């Protein structure tokens, strides 16, 4: 590739529809979401992508049935643990002042180098856009302070956002970082991840006309 | 005009593609914007006809003002004309953007409080200006409600810093044709996409 995004955001959606289409229960797709994340990680390391942010689950996601919440929470926990067994600088962002936040992930709420490091991997866990923006409007000297102090301030601008499951929407992922993100939608559900999904998203990105500005 | 089961309460419009449209016709980059005015009129007419409650037009942003002077005059004049032409019609008009600047057209200052379908224009708007303006109720764009469907002409799939608060859950529909090549079926196809969610 001629041009590569510095930072890729991943919305690994489609897990419940994927399960249903296979004659499984809605809650049973999320565990088939783990290996795909691993492949996105391996391809990203291989091409030398600097940063990937995975949309794990939101505060909004937690109003779902308990059976689904346990399943997507456990799949998020396992994904982080599995990337932690690899070569990554891991960070987890989300509301830690809540029962819903998995204790297992508290040790990743400050960027943690694992193995040989290099690539930055972020997870949004018990994340919410409103929580993110208001975090700053606690006790900030000024407006110029607020944006530097959003809960996600450590996560830089997203160049390319890739969403599985055929919906073209952000679902409140990082409103500040996504203002100029090029958005690529994969029609396949996340558990049907294929490398060509990512290769096609990267071609889309490199095909953008850079004369056109923001 | 087809009939629809579901309709968005609020549609955002990013009328992009004006410069590429001009270039493909052998015109100068700045010379497409004026061909953007009638399309806005047609989106307004179709929206009134189906009884869409609110439409927000992306006019121009603080970022857009770092483009050449020849382009800035041309998009600023086309925005001014578009507001004036919707004002000649049956509409509750609001203009949001940074009025504390030379760049903000004096002609539009009278529309920076709602008059009397609701039609909003972003004029010298900036996402950073918007948020740094309790907080969430007091963003510069607080009057503009959540966007249900955002339609962008000119083939790019991105928000270009349009209303980060209101667009968090917006379904986004991209028309490949440039804005001056607007066709009614662009909007109809966007509305079918919306109802099929
Ligand atoms: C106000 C609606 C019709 C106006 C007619 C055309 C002039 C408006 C300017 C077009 C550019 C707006 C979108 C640019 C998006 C971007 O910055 O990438
Ligand atoms: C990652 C999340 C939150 C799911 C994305 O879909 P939405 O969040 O837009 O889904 P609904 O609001 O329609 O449930």
């Amino acid at each position: 590739f001629k041009r590569l995004p510095r930072h890729i955001a991943i919305i690994p959606d489609g897990n419940r529809r994927w399960a249903l289409a296979r004659g499984l229960e809605k809650h049973e797709g999320y565990s088939s979401g783990i290996i795909p994340g691993l492949e996105v990680y391996d391809i990203c390391v291989k091409i030398g992508i600097g940063e990937v942010t995975f949309f794990g689950f939101t505060q909004d996601n937690t109003k779902r049935p308990q059976i689904q919440r346990k399943a997507f929470t456990d799949a998020c926990i396992k994904s982080v643990q599995e990337i932690a067994k690899r070569d990554a600088e891991i960070l987890v962002v989300g509301n830690t002042n809540s029962d819903i936040f998995p204790e297992e992930l508290l040790e990743y709420t400050k960027r943690t180098k694992v193995g040989k490091g290099k690539i930055k991997i972020n997870f949004l866990i018990n994340y919410g856009w409103y929580w993110d923006l208001t975090y700053a409007y606690d006790n900030s000297p000024d407006g110029k302070k607020m944006i530097e102090n959003i809960a996600s301030a450590e996560i830089p601008r997203v160049d390319l956002l890739i969403r599985w499951g055929g919906r073209c929407r952000l679902s409140g992922m990082l409103p500040v970082q996504t203002v100029y993100s090029d958005i690529y939608v994969v029609d396949e559900m996340w558990p049907d991840f294929k490398p060509e999904h990512l290769f096609k998203a990267l071609e889309f990105y490199q095909n953008q006309d850079i004369t056109l500005g923001g």
